[PDB]
């Protein structure tokens, strides 16, 4: 879980993910672990975006998180 989270942080905090490296990461770790790493990365990204959004809607990274999820 530690290693998969380490890789999935690099995956999440990026745009236009290369399918080859993503598929290699998926194959490397177990299904349970892949899903758990995705959940951890998304939760931490949303928490960071909300913390940076303390003032309000100004400089919203939530749109960036949604864009990464769509990608």
């Amino acid at each position: 879980l530690a290693e998969s989270v380490t890789e999935v942080e690099i995956f999440g905090k990026a745009t236009s993910i290369d399918p080859n490296t993503y598929i290699t990461w998926i194959d490397k770790y177990q299904a349970q672990l892949v899903v758990l790493s995705a959940q951890i990365a998304w939760s931490e990204n949303v928490e960071t975006a909300l913390s940076s959004m303390g003032g309000g809607g100004d400089a919203a990274p939530l749109h960036s998180v949604l864009s990464n999820v769509e990608v």
